[PDB]
């Protein structure tokens, strides 16, 4: 059989670039249907159209037991009071855990079962998230400068985002005078 | 069906430590048969038999598509000419890969397939290292201060420490004349 080949690649705990990965950008107009005020988000992709976040992949051949590694740029900003956030979406394969390991910035991670329950944890440098079987995951920058983190998940869990795309999360993350909230999401259910 | 609670865990990157996660310690004592120099092995487990290692784990239930999670201080020191290393392992489950974060010191890993075909990677602050399915993984300290790093891996990888344990690896990573080499190691077969 083939070995494949392994590698070391440079991360920059600053920038979140992974040296020689190639950038995938979403823009907020790559988001319709995404944030609580609709008519927040056609203006603001009108005036800008904004980057909400990049990401930086390093992907294997879809197989049982191996591993895939990515870094996202989650630019700061707001949709209205909604933080920018990730689309966010579950495993195709359910049951795949993903874990995150946050490098600079300020934020969060939204997860969500199939039921529908929802839990929100914070994350600065240095924390590890363990994002179990089943729930679905969205990272939220909650500051002024980028959130960056660097998540490894298997390389055969694939992504429904579709669910996430019309449903929604149960909860949204706001600023309302000046702190931060978590609170239920009146468009979900 | 329970799902399982996602949680945020603390890890410094100066230390390597994982709040409320255990020290598991690998002394000098602990790993004979490993290094080159047998008597400089066995005069320094009778004079301070220090420690080598510290790893700080975070487990699941073994499960197809679940992560684990540990980091290791790596501590620096010399058997002889040979660096400080971890014992090494395959894992039981062989095709499972890992992801390593490096995070503080300077070092490298060794990498070997079944065949007996060995690899080096350098490893500092920022190098991500992929390790692919079938091949046997050892981390060393060619510095003067503690390597630490992540390690990403599937929960049903598990281990298998034995093969290592009684041939070791092909390559051996070691000092002359104030300069790193990785030689072919003197002792396999
Ligand atoms: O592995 C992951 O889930 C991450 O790398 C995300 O894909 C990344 O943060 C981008 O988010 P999304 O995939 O929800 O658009
Ligand atoms: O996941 C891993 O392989 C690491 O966490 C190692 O177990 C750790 O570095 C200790 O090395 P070893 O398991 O070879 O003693
Ligand atoms: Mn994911
Ligand atoms: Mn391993």
């Amino acid at each position: 059989m083939m070995y494949k080949e392994p590698f070391g690649v440079k991360v920059d705990f600053e920038t979140g670039i992974i040296e020689g990965a190639k950038k995938s950008v979403r823009r907020l107009s790559d988001m319709e249907g995404y944030f609580v005020d609709e008519r927040a988000w056609k203006e603001l992709v009108e005036k800008e159209d904004p980057v909400v976040y990049e990401v930086y992949a390093v992907e294997q051949e879809e197989k049982e037991g191996d591993l895939n590694f990515a870094t996202t740029v989650l630019y700061p900003g707001k949709v209205g009071k909604e933080f920018f956030f990730t689309k966010g979406h579950f495993h195709a394969k359910l049951d795949r855990a993903e874990v995150y390991v946050a490098l600079k910035g300020k934020g969060g991670m939204l997860l969500q079962t199939p039921e529908g329950d929802a839990k929100w944890i914070s994350m600065e440098p240095g924390t590890v998230v363990y994002v179990p079987p089943y729930w679905a995951h969205r990272t939220v920058n909650i500051g002024d400068e980028p959130f960056i983190f660097l998540a490894i998940y298997p390389a055969d869990a694939g992504h429904d985002y579709g669910t996430i795309a019309e449903k929604g999360f149960s909860k949204i993350v706001i600023e309302e005078n000046g702190e931060v909230k978590v609170v239920d999401n009146p468009r979900w259910k």
